[PDB]
């Protein structure tokens, strides 16, 4: 990933500019809750303008719209007004993003132009797939999401993808724009330079976080990271099923993978092989439902986890073991929490982790947080980072250019 154009090293003067761009905001009644993600794009955007682009044509999606248009309830149009007031330029909202009309107003816009293209997911063809109204699946045309990415392309001279959360999808608007250079935007040069550096000559020691609530869909994910780090923290979900097979820990109604716990110690026997030093949790907050509002308790390894009741988050002594690794480490990688961090009460040992985290930072650790100033790195991308961290090919990065 260290290989790929990005958008700092792009000649723009003059050309037109289509720029994958991440605008799904969170919305409430049409109204932008927060303009976080609008914000990271704009020193992309000024850099392009800045530097003498004749237009930026920008792309994007928002909400679940699944290839149908929903003008009133997924319009990028709101989105549009944020972004000429974060700028302080005007954004031209087109009501299409594809078309004879769309062409037309891009084909030689008013130079320094800012153009806001509606939402690409109102057409089957950016996903390859969608619904109906009665919510009945539909399949996309060969030639006609081919049309899509034509028309796509017939938009700018170069083209930028500043999506890296949209980079594992082989989405039209990721592999489909076919101009000669392609370039990362600079939200997409810091996660191909910070995932690059851990991936390739990562410091030592190297400890990957490793949390969620699955063990069967996360077996490539320790698999590979295994190859790469020197210690490795399970938790979440995950490591009830690590402690029930391993030291035939009471669960309770913990979270427990049937397929998953026939390889716990295939996994364990490769971190042996390799030399990665395993840290499960050794205490619990307990919870007598799956619910926010439950009540709470705690077990250790030793008591096990009562009928009835399931951990859904680290205790103390977990905590202290996480640290050290932590003290240890000289370059973090965490993906997945360590438990139910959304609900309060269960959310302490993520929290605390992310405090040792953020210390161990000052302290000079490299710092990669999975999908904020006191790390080296948030992802802007969750489902992308992880195939990253699967060692799996990213579609949307392959098709940038090189060098
Ligand atoms: N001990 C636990 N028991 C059940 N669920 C958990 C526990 N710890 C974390 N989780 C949940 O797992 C979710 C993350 O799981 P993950 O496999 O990363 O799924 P996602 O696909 O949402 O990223 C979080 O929302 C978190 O609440």
């Amino acid at each position: 990933l260290s290989n790929k154009l990005t958008l700092d090293k792009l000649d723009v003067k003059g050309k037109r500019v289509v720029m994958r761009v991440d605008f799904n905001v969170p919305m409430k009644n049409n109204q932008i809750t927060n303009n976080q993600r609008i914000k990271a794009a704009v020193p992309s955007i000024k850099f392009c303008l800045d530097n003498g682009a004749k237009s930026v044509v920008l792309m994007s999606h928002l909400g679940r719209p699944d290839g149908v248009p929903m003008p009133d309830k997924y319009s990028l149009e709101p989105v549009a007004v944020e972004l000429k007031s974060l700028l302080g330029k005007d954004v031209l909202f087109l009501k299409d993003c594809v078309g004879p009309e769309v062409e037309k107003a891009c084909a030689n816009p008013a130079a320094g132009s800012v153009i806001l293209l509606e939402n690409l997911r109102f057409h089957v063809e950016e996903e390859g797939k969608g619904k109906d109204a009665s919510g009945n699946k539909v399949k996309a045309e060969p030639a006609k999401i081919e049309a899509f990415r034509a028309s796509l392309s017939k938009l700018g001279d170069v083209y930028v993808n500043d999506a890296f959360g949209t980079a594992h999808r082989a989405h039209s608007s990721m592999v489909g724009v076919n101009l000669p250079q392609k370039a990362g935007g600079f939200l997409m040069k810091k996660e191909l330079n910070y995932f690059a550096k851990a991936l390739e000559s990562p410091e030592r020691p190297f400890l990957a976080i490793l949390g969620g609530a699955k063990v069967a869909d996360k077996i490539q994910l320790i698999n590979n990271m295994l190859d790469k780090v020197n210690e490795m923290i399970i938790g979440g979900g995950m490591a009830f099923t690590f402690l029930k097979v391993l030291n035939n820990m009471e669960i309770g109604t913990s979270l427990f993978d049937e397929e998953g716990a026939k390889i716990v110690k295939d996994l364990m026997s490769k971190a042996e092989k390799n030399g990665v030093k395993i840290t499960l949790p050794v205490d619990f907050v307990t919870a007598d439902k799956f619910d926010e509002n439950a009540k709470t308790g705690q077990a250790t390894v030793a008591s096990g986890i009562p009928a009835g009741w399931m951990g859904l988050d680290c205790g103390p002594e977990s905590s202290k073991k996480y640290a050290e690794a932590v003290t240890r480490a000289k370059q973090i990688v965490w993906n997945g929490p360590v438990g139910v961090f959304e609900w309060e009460a269960f959310a302490r040992g993520t929290k605390a982790l992310m405090d040792e985290v953020v210390k161990a930072t000052s302290r000079g650790c490299i710092t990669i947080i999975g999908g904020e100033d006191k790390v080296s790195h948030v992802s802007t991308g969750g489902g992308a980072s992880l195939e990253l961290l699967e060692g799996k090919v990213l579609p949307g990065v392959d098709a940038l250019s090189n060098i």
